[PDB]
């Protein structure tokens, strides 16, 4: 957790709260201490106290995985991490309670497109703000080099052939 990014965490939390506020004012949500869903009344204007910070909490964790591990590659890796953390939580709870089998208990290269899009949405949401703030992030000629490698292999083969023809 870098110091300047730790500073920016609060500002990004505020910006995401403002975006969700625009969404909830488009939908219709007025502040009210009583908890309800059919009455369209919530005390944090259906995001509760902890529910408002559920998505803010793993931003720092995503940053730590970023540091511990170009742009599309980071997006797909962050999506993979978003699915891996949820898969670990789900498998842990199902092993704890001995429940049913979830169709999401499969490697990420098999999932349906919607299951990957769901986490890719949040991934791009957090990445666009990192891009606007000037944070250059990555994962962390070719034909000519290939031709050179081929030439070296050919030289080795020629050495071998000379050794063989010497006999």
């Amino acid at each position: 957790i870098p110091e300047k990014l730790e500073y920016f965490i609060n500002k990004y939390a505020e910006h995401s709260h403002d975006k969700w506020s625009m969404d909830k004012l488009a939908n219709g949500w007025i502040y009210g201490e009583i908890y309800s869903d059919s009455s369209k009344i919530q005390p944090l204007m259906l995001l509760s106290e902890k529910e408002k910070e559920i998505y803010r909490w793993p931003i720092k964790e995503s940053l730590k995985t970023m540091l511990a591990w170009d742009l599309h590659a980071m997006a797909e890796m962050m999506a993979e991490n978003y699915h891996n953390i949820w898969a670990k939580k789900k498998k842990l709870e199902l092993e704890s309670k001995g429940g049913g089998n979830h169709p999401l208990l499969v490697p990420y290269d098999t999932l349906t497109a919607k299951e990957k899009a769901k986490d890719r949405e949040k991934a791009q949401d957090i990445f666009k703000f990192l891009q606007i703030s000037g944070y250059v992030v990555s994962r962390g000629x070719x034909x000519x080099x290939x031709x050179x490698x081929x030439x070296x292999x050919x030289x080795x083969x020629x050495x071998x052939x000379x050794x063989x023809x010497x006999x």
